[PDB]
C-alpha cells in the first residue's frame, strides 16, 4: 500500500523542526570544543566529519540523540591487517623522522589506540570543564569507538567518535567492494575512491581476549555522497518526472527496525541491530535495480516489500556484505547469534503479513 507507507512517512517529517534545533544545540557546542581541541600539538589537524543520518537526511525520531565523528589527518601511515579481519587494522608509519607529532602515543611500531583515546577523552574533559556557558556534562566510558559521550542541557546526548583520516589508496580488502558500475557509473567509483578513507578504533574478537590497538575502516563519507546523490540520472528528484522512492524506503525500513527494537526493548533479543545493517541492506538492494525506473514513487509499496525481502534473505542466510569490504560479514555468527536473526525474522514476517500494524 503506496499510501498507507506514505502516511507513516508524513508522520515521520513531523520530528525534523525539532532534530534540526537540537541538531544547532549540538553544533555549538562541537564546534567549541574544536576550536579548542586544535590547540594540542598532537590534535593540531583535527577537524569535523560532517556525515551520518542527520547530514544523509534520514535522521528521524531521536532529537535527543546524535553522533558526531572528529577526523584526523595523519599524511604516511603502513596499515598491518590483523589475522585476515579484512576491516581491522594496525596503524603503522611510513616513514622514520620524527616529524610525526602522535610519536607519544607510539606503542612499539605500532600506534596505540588505547592512549590516543585516553588523550582525547583527557582533553575533552579538561575543556568541557572549562565553559559555563553552556550546561555541558561528560557521560561515563562504556563504548569502543563512540568513546566520548556528552550530555548537552541536561536532554541532548552527543555520541563523540574519532577517526584518522588517510589520503593513500583504500587497503585491497575493498578492491571488490562499491559495486556501483551499473548503478552510479564507474566514473563516479573512481572518482570515489580517488577520496580518502577513514578508521576508528575498534577492537576485534578472535575468542576469550581482545586485541586493542586495531583500528577498523569507515567509509561514511563515501555512504553520505552516495546517500545524497543517489539517482542514475544526475537530475534525479530534482523534477517532479523523475522521482524516485529510494530514501523513503530507507527511512522505512529505518522506522520498522526502530519501531520492533522498541517493541521488545525489554527482552535483549534485537540489541545487536543497528540501522547500518538496514543501510548496508538498502544499498545492496540499490544494486540489485540500479535503474530509476525500478524505483518510480508510485510503487512505493513493492520497492519497500523489495528491500525487506533482501534484509529477511540475510537474517536467514546469516550473510550481509559490508558495502565497502565484501569479504567481511556483518552477520556473521560470531558477531550475531541465530536466535537474534529469528526472531527479527518471525517479527517481521508477521508484520509484513498484517500489513505492518506497527506502523500506527
Ligand atoms: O564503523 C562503521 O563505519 C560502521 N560499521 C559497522 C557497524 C555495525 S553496527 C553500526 N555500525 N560495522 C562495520 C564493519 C566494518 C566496517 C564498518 C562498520
Ligand atoms: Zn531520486
Amino acid at each position: 500500500g503506496a499510501s498507507k507507507l506514505r502516511a507513516v512517512l508524513e508522520k515521520l517529517k513531523l520530528s525534523r523542526d525539532d532534530i534540526s534545533t537540537a541538531a544547532g544545540m549540538v553544533k555549538g557546542v562541537v564546534d567549541h570544543l574544536l576550536l579548542r581541541l586544535k590547540c594540542d600539538s598532537a590534535f593540531r589537524g583535527v577537524g569535523l566529519l560532517n556525515t551520518g543520518s542527520y547530514y544523509e537526511h534520514v535522521k528521524i525520531s531521536a532529537p535527543n540523540e546524535f553522533d558526531v565523528m572528529f577526523k584526523l589527518e595523519v599524511p604516511r601511515i603502513q596499515l598491518e591487517e590483523y589475522s585476515n579481519t579484512r576491516a581491522y587494522y594496525f596503524v603503522k608509519f611510513k616513514r622514520n623522522p620524527k616529524e610525526n607529532p602522535l610519536s607519544q602515543f607510539l606503542e612499539g611500531e605500532i600506534l596505540s589506540a588505547s592512549k590516543m583515546l585516553s588523550k582525547f577523552r583527557k582533553i575533552i574533559k579538561e575543556e568541557i570543564n572549562d565553559i559555563k556557558d553552556t550546561d555541558v556534562i561528560m557521560k561515563r566510558k562504556r563504548g569502543g569507538s563512540p568513546a566520548v559521550t556528552l550530555l548537552i542541557s541536561e536532554k541532548i546526548s552527543v555520541d563523540i567518535t574519532l577517526a584518522l583520516e588517510s589520503k593513500s589508496s583504500w587497503p585491497a580488502s575493498t578492491q571488490e567492494g562499491l559495486r556501483i558500475q551499473n548503478w552510479l557509473s564507474a566514473k563516479v567509483r573512481k572518482q570515489l575512491r580517488l577520496k580518502p578513507f577513514y578508521l576508528v578504533p575498534k577492537h576485534a574478537k578472535e575468542g576469550n581476549g581482545f586485541q586493542e590497538e586495531t583500528w577498523r575502516l569507515s567509509f561514511s563519507h563515501i555512504e553520505k555522497e552516495i546517500l545524497n546523490n543517489h539517482g542514475k540520472s544526475k537530475t534525479c528528484c530534482e523534477n517532479k518526472e523523475e522521482k524516485c522512492c529510494r530514501k523513503d524506503c530507507l527511512k522505512l525500513m529505518k522506522y520498522l527496525l526502530e519501531q520492533l527494537k522498541e517493541r521488545f526493548k525489554d527482552k535483549k533479543h534485537l540489541d545487536k541491530f543497528s540501522s547500518y545493517h538496514v543501510k548496508t541492506a538498502f544499498f545492496h538492494v540499490c544494486t540489485q535495480n540500479p535503474q530509476d525506473s525500478q524505483w518510480d514513487r508510485k510503487d512505493l509499496g513493492l520497492c519497500f516489500d523489495n528491500c525487506v525481502t533482501y534484509f529477511l534473505q540475510c537474517l536467514r542466510t546469516e550473510k550481509l556484505e559490508n558495502y565497502f569490504i565484501p569479504e567481511f560479514n556483518l552477520f556473521s555468527s560470531n558477531l550475531i547469534d541465530k536466535r537474534s536473526k529469528e526472531f527479527l525474522t518471525k517479527q517481521i514476517e508477521y508484520e509484513r503479513n498484517n500489513e505492518f500494524p506497527v506502523f500506527d
